[PDB]
């Protein structure tokens, strides 16, 4: 599997293949994104972890993602589920927005280390290999729309989970499946071949 | 690690990252490349069992890349020295030219079957991920320029570089070169990919 998600000015957006993308929420406050683009039963252990805290934990002081003040802090929680899961290879990313700061975005390694996304930088991406990586390198602004994000992400895929996070509204408003029987997804891929192929003419054409 | 070739009406078109890309040549009569993506010992084992059937083969009867009749008959004979091989998982790219046959190109599978390029699909790709398929599969055309071509497969893949152009009915390879990163030319191609991609992926936001 293949997941790819995006940090801009106007919020994030996350992609995946066919749960490979998690949802945890408290209205008003605060919501999560995790990408995962592993095996079934390593995005399971994951999962479970992170809701064992949030269901059962008795310890005041352990952080979860409902009581982290921050998103780094809330990156953490999920880093100790990632290292914790193993016990029970592939990268994650994390997203997500708490009340009082900006979106933030993560891409967590297997020993719960992680790096986050910048204005350089704005976009992750996971999975067995980076497909379209060149695409996104070249095309991809911090400050581009999250509908023409949502675009760029699912022309790099060549069933598709999408989700929209808008800045400050704490919900998945805009989400989406994509299947390859759909209508928009093929006219868009047929403009992309027909963009394409214009585009090496001129290439062929400028030499 | 990648290699990838396109055939084209007007000859073939040989790629591989950094050697992966081997020549073989009888002046004005055939001409044949071969493209890896293993290992240096795979390639390494490969290379010298079709170099053994030339330099010290004893029975007549047995196929070499210079007794091949046509280019279908030289696949055989690389199958054969890439199944062999795993006695001293990784496909090759053969291609080539006999004289009175048109240029044809192969990807060759581990077991020595392989299979043939089509003016449907006019390129193979070999190794770990096959880097641009995506816009291969878009943007080539069997009626492509040689030069043409070659920008297509490096564009794609987007990664030095050894690229092999053979010109149809020449029977002689010549335009081979190392193509580093920091080539004023490719920097150019590039620059100019970017700006392309971004005009193209803006007419698509409308």
């Amino acid at each position: 599997t293949y997941a790819v998600a995006f940090r801009l000015e106007r919020g994030l957006v996350f992609a995946a293949d066919t749960k490979k993308l998690q949802l945890w929420r408290q209205p008003g406050e605060r919501v999560f994104v995790l990408l995962s683009a592993g095996n079934l039963a390593a995005t399971q252990a994951v999962v479970s972890l992170i809701n064992e805290h949030l269901s059962q934990e008795t310890d005041d002081e352990v952080t979860t993602l409902f009581t982290a003040p921050n998103m780094y802090r809330a990156a953490r929680v999920v880093g100790d589920a990632v290292r914790e899961a193993r016990s029970i290879n592939t990268n994650f990313i994390f997203g997500g927005q708490i009340k009082g700061e900006r979106p933030r975005l993560f891409q967590i390694y297997p020993e719960g280390n992680f790096i986050e996304a910048t204005d350089d930088t704005p976009f992750f991406q996971i999975g067995e290999h980076k497909y379209g990586k060149p695409i996104l390198d070249r095309v991809a602004r911090s400050d581009m729309r999250l509908g023409e994000a949502a675009k760029l992400m699912l022309l790099s895929f060549d069933p598709i989970d999408l989700v929209i996070y808008e800045r400050d509204t704490f919900d998945v408003t805009r989400e989406k499946r994509i299947s390859a029987d759909d209508e928009y997804f093929r006219n868009l891929s047929n403009a992309w071949s027909d963009a394409l192929r214009q585009a090496f003419s001129k290439i062929e054409e400028f030499d």
